[PDB]
DNA sequence: AGCTGAGTGATCCGGAGTCTGAAACA
DNA sequence: TTCAGACTCGGATCAC
């Protein structure tokens, strides 16, 4: 009965936290994706210990490198029969770009060795069948795949009841008014917020506070805490005191220009005649297409438009008003000789962090509810990522 | 008692960032 | 003013 109590006071913070910021970053409602479950393994390989959007830009290197023929859809985007028939050092240089390349492209040539001398072809779907015990343990069984990991692809993927820490959530989960730093242990005097290394195993210590809660509540309280850890609780100076938290975060009560690059432009509407070539957009997106202007302009693609949906881990490796920058209309912008239209500001930059910090609480909820985040570009022939050009940041 | 052994504890892999201290000059 | 080396988004070992 007393583990009753504490599921609920858990309960409870969940929810005023889910609520709080749910008036900031917009709606974080569950969207599906696309995308068979091989994709989500292959991501969650690749995303091991490399920032998001490096991840995102390697996996998309590797989409592109090797493309599916082609005319929730599980149908991988990327024929990986071609790199099982592939060399290591070709697929190592597909993802230079990210660190590891070699210790990556080797683990998962095994992984996918050993998919094959298992059952033959290339295929996971199954896993949505049998128990999520069963079919975690044999996850688990895998070399190069923690508890983390195979944790996030339950959850994100097979919506089974998990919840992946990374390191922003168990620092947000340890500096909060949740769970403290000694678990187990009793520190009981530090006399500062140093913040010493605590992301580890201390699940055992919060699991049990989360066995019994909705899947979709699980959800958001994983999306909406990492973009939360994105943007207020950074590792380095947080804005602590914009944080709503503020007469709630414990750290709080210890003590109590060249970052950003923005163009109030406008946006596109979607039925817009010079824009036939832009892929004929879904309707699932709260945003829309963009165009940057400086008789000239440079048009901006939505993420979900640009990669037809269907991105591994249910798409949570981007922001809901995250676009992508078109490498030909980069490098040689169209002449359009337009003004009536609503203007929108864009908020370039090179990573989350780098764009927020320092701004004010309003800015911050202006750019969540009218405003836009692209940190690179993308080619639309090729389908590949490429580096941002330098004409903006 | 004299050998486990459990558990951590460093350390690794590796590009691209940024951040930060020294130097330098006043 | 430079700038250069340290540090920052997990899973294997391997030593103790
Ligand atoms: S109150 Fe400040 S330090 Fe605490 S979580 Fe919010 S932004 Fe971070």
């Amino acid at each position: 009965k007393w583990w009753e109590e504490e599921r609920n006071v858990f309960r409870g913070r969940a929810d005023s936290f889910i609520a709080r910021m749910h008036l900031v970053q917009g709606d974080r409602r569950f969207t599906p994706w696309k995308g068979s479950v091989v994709d989500s393994v292959v991501g969650v390989f690749l995303t091991q210990n490399v920032s998001d959007h490096l991840s995102s830009s390697a996996f998309m290197s590797l989409a592109s490198q090797f493309p599916v023929p082609f005319v929730r859809s599980t149908m991988d985007t990327v024929d990986w029969k071609a790199i099982r028939a592939a060399d290591v050092k070709e697929v190592a240089e597909t993802i230079k770009s990210r660190g590891m390349n070699h210790k990556l492209a080797e683990r998962i040539q095994g992984f996918l060795d050993r998919l094959v001398n298992d059952h033959g072809s290339i295929d996971l779907e199954w896993l949505r069948d049998v128990p999520p015990d069963k079919a975690k343990e044999y996850l688990l069984s895998f070399n190069g795949l923690g508890l983390k990991s195979v944790e996030c692809v339950r959850l994100l993927t097979l919506h089974h009841l998990a919840f992946p820490v990374d390191t922003n959530v168990g620092r947000i989960a340890v500096r909060l008014g949740w769970v403290p730093l000694q678990p187990l242990p009793e520190s009981l005097q530090l006399h500062l917020l140093e913040m010493y290394p605590m992301l580890e195993s201390i699940q055992k210590y919060l699991w049990p506070r989360l066995c019994k809660l909705d899947q979709k509540t699980l959800y958001e309280l994983h999306y909406q805490m990492i973009t939360f850890g994105k943007v207020f609780c950074t590792k380095s100076k947080p804005n602590c005191n914009a944080c709503p938290m503020k007469g709630e975060c414990r750290h709080f009560a210890s003590a109590f220009s060249q970052l950003r690059t923005e163009h109030r432009v406008y946006e596109l509407p979607d039925e817009h005649p010079l824009l036939a070539q832009l892929e004929k957009r879904e309707p699932d997106d709260p945003c829309s297409y963009l165009l940057a202007i400086w008789v000239r302009g440079t048009i901006l693609i939505p993420c979900r438009t640009a990669m037809r949906g269907s991105f591994p881990l249910n798409g949570t490796y981007f922001q809901v008003n995250e676009v992508f920058a078109d490498h030909a209309s980069s490098l040689n912008p169209i002449n359009v000789p337009i003004w009536e239209l609503p203007r929108r500001t864009v908020y370039f930059g090179t990573s989350v962090p780098t764009i927020f910090k320092g701004l004010s609480t309003e800015k911050i909820q202006a750019c969540f509810w009218k405003g836009y985040v692209c940190v690179r570009g993308f080619d639309r022939k090729t389908r590949g990522p490429k580096p941002l050009i330098a004409r903006l940041h």
